């Protein structure tokens, strides 16, 4: 399947993030990775969890979304480094604790905008000069949730930032698919990750997949892999501008 | 219909403005109205054209939406001056116009959080300030773009702030909705306004529709007026959440 | 707003029936109407169901939507009868009880069949017939439910109708718009009816209603009559091939 | 990883070398899995079996099954059980209408041309499931195909558009009710192909085009490519993955 292909995996916080599932999947599959953090208090961590994958060598590049400058020098670092890639991995996402929480009516501007820019708008220059680094076109995923395409009852702000950016995904598919780069999202059914504890009601949201989704269980980090694995190489050559649920079947039910 | 309701209309800059098409249909079921604008420059440009309306006397305030500060005082002065009201028709969004056209991926970072700025996150503390004014309840109805659902080949930027909109009004519905406060959005088909000057290849768009849509014709300011009134009136009490496509059946055909 | 405007009516069992709701509405507004049943067990019960009502005579028609012959001459007995007619409601579904329950995967061809007969296909022959009576153009609803867009717990075969109903008006609206004949469904939420008692769960999906929909209560029979007094009427004009949920904002929400 | 070995799936509506059923098969078949074939008419039965001296099936299996009778569909099945033993997954690629119900007012379509199109179309996946579930002790995984047109008014569909939005609920309700036993059903939304069914649906050229200019590929798909969607779907790659319909269309279908 996937050897001498290279993917920049983004948003590795620790073992159980989402785009760890992905890492260790396309790892097995023979892959080469460039991982992307955005804290030194989560670089010596990834260094730890790499042990656990078989890289011939490590790849670590501190990349801030937030920041043009970082996004830039980071894609022109990884091009020099490593030459050409065939996909990147988008698995990041941010909002205040404060606004996921209370009336959404509530949020602030600040608030709003940062949650736009971090979700939403990262994967747009993401997009821009990754495309820097893949002459004969490549793959592009960023990672959702239903509380995207419908409200759901602590989401708020994340919710917007979610609409945001699947439109994103489509507006770029469209821009980038004479250049032979498809542009797709997953969207996930509720994982426990790090930031999932943000989330108030959490735990009564991951029974309610158990109690009421088609396959009445819950998903994992792997399972998203294994779908981003199918995005990411040829067996997807068709797809793009493309929502793939990885939840279990609860998207078709209400 | 309407005699003593009250509503806010947004967005009036002349008078092909879609929110004049609003404006006059519920000025002439007998409603009483109060009209936002942002500049001067269109100020004096109203009052002529509240010439054309029946309003016992005149009712303007400069808000600029993305100032939290004019927006609080603006609708503080609104209560002290009509009382409360029954709804708000909120017609406003913009982007940089040389993110209008070229290659999405292009897009600067302040260009896409200003648009997502003025354009989405504008509904949501015009709704927080408005809903002081309904204690009762009320309605409340803004404006999209079928960009917002699909990539439409000029649009970019605002597609993404349309998509950020429509979920804004999802969000906005399930907050509001136990202080009986509607949020609904109108998807219009092209209409020829100030505003769709920055929009590229508009004509093209245009004939589209009197060629592939349904009802074969383009609808105008007067029929999205239409469906607003039904929106914001007692007609739609058990409608929320939800967007109404005046489109000429564009939204159903591919 | 409708005075001389004649509307057929199809599918009143009894007073709880949701197409009474439309009936009285329309009638509210000064319409006239024409109404068509099933049963001659519910005839005698409709004249009683009219006194309520102010029509200056009674236009009551036999027609079993499963009979080509029946909906042909009963339409052209309309003709002749009332002449031209401005719009039709259509509210008509049926499939066997067993089908309703159980497993989906164990219904029958002929359940299947069945309910695309009567809740689906009706509608197409009805438009065609309807079409004979409307020369310069008019409007069509029909009735859905969301279990057509969505899998719903008991819904099963009547969930395969209402999609099937659903792409039904979109393809009629695509056809008779060049007729200026707009075709358009009111998706309602759950209401207490003679049908209603076939759908099992239906108390606790009542409730979910009350509990986790934005307006935080269930929807009536007027209610849904109202959005059927707008779609009917030229308040939506621009309006074709689209479903509006009446259904306090359930819809938007997961 | 690797991948297929062992895995056996019916695959349903192979009429010859240019229908995507043999896009599928093509592919699973290089991934190493055993087939099992089923027809409609003999007329395109030793069609099939010289087709597939251009697999690597070490032997043949083939069985006719009309769908519109549940009597083959069930002995079919049972067939297949006393053959090859139990199976994996479901490949169905079958669809059909009256020619002249795909032209002309949809809205002058007949009772019968509707309830046949219903019949075949949509109808079949769902005994198709009910019989191969008795295959499936620990699981499965059941595709259908459809198209755009289920979900959109299109120009010269009618008919088979109305079949199709049937298609995608009973894929969904399907879904649910088999979810319980580890049995997955999800929909493939493939993007215009030139097949022998394709003949029958009106300005199919200008159809081709529009998808070449507008979508953001700028390329029409093909057989092998729904082939290998239809891979992931069947495989363990999809296992978090039911209900869903995955649009093989160049893009197509997110734009406007
Ligand atoms: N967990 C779920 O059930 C779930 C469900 C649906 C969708 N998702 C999505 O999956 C993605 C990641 O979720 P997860 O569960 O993997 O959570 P996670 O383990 O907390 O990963 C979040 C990652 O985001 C990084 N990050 C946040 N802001 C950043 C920025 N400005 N620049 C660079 N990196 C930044 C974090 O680094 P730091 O730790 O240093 O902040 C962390 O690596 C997000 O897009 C999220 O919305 C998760
Ligand atoms: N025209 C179409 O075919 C079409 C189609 C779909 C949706 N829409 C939507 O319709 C709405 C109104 O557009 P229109 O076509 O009627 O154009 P328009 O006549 O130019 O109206 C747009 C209004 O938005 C205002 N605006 C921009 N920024 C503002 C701010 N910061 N504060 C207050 N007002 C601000 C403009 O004010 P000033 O000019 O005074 O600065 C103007 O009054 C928008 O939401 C647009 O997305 C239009
Ligand atoms: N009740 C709800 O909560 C709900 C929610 C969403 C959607 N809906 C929809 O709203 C519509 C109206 O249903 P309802 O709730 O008002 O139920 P209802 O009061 O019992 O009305 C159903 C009507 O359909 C008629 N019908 C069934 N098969 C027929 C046939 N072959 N020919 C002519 N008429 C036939 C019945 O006729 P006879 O009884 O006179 O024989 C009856 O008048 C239905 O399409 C239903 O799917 C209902
Ligand atoms: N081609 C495209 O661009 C396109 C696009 C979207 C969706 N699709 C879908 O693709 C699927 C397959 O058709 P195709 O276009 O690939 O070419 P095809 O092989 O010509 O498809 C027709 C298949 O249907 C089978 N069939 C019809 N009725 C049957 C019945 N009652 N019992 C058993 N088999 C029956 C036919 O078998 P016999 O003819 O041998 O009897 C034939 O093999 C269809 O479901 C279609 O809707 C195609
Ligand atoms: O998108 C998510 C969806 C779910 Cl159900 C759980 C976690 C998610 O991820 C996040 C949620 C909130 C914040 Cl502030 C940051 C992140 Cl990464
Ligand atoms: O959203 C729109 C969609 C269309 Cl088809 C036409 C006009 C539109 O309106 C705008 C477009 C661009 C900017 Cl900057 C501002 C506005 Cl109000
Ligand atoms: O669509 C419906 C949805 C709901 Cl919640 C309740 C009733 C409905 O309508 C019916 C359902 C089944 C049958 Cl046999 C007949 C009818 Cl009239
Ligand atoms: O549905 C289809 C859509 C397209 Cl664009 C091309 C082929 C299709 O397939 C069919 C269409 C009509 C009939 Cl009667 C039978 C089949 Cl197999």
């Amino acid at each position: 399947n996937l050897e001498n292909k290279t993917y920049v995996i983004m948003g590795i916080a620790n073992k159980r993030s989402i785009a760890f599932g992905v890492a260790k999947v396309l790892d097995q599959l023979g892959a080469k990775l460039v991982f992307t953090y955005r804290k030194e208090r989560s670089r010596k961590e990834l260094e730890k969890l790499l042990e656990q994958l078989n890289q011939p060598e490590a790849h670590l590049y501190q990349i801030d979304v937030q920041s043009d400058e970082e996004v830039i020098n980071g894609f022109e670092q990884i091009g020099k480094d490593v030459g050409n890639i065939d996909g990147v991995y988008h698995s990041i996402a941010f909002a205040n604790m404060e606004d996921l929480r209370g009336r959404f009516s509530e949020t602030s501007r600040e608030g709003f905008l940062l949650a736009q820019d971090i979700s939403s708008y990262s994967l747009t220059i993401v997009a821009h000069e990754a495309k820097k680094l893949m002459p004969e076109g490549g793959s592009i995923v960023a990672t959702t949730y239903l509380g995207g395409e419908f409200a759901v009852q602590n989401y708020n702000v994340m919710g917007v930032a979610k609409a945001s950016l699947e439109a994103n995904v489509k507006y770029l598919a469209l821009d980038l698919g004479p250049d032979n780069i498809r542009v797709n999202a997953i969207s996930a059914g509720p994982i426990r990750t790090l930031s999932a504890k943000g989330v108030g009601g959490f735990n009564t949201i991951l029974k309610e997949i158990e109690e009421r989704a088609p396959l009445k269980r819950n998903v994992d980090q792997v399972e998203v892999g294994k779908t981003a694995a199918y995005l990411l190489s040829d067996l997807s050559s068709g797809v793009t501008g493309e929502n793939i649920h990885v939840d279990s079947g609860f998207h078709a039910i209400k």
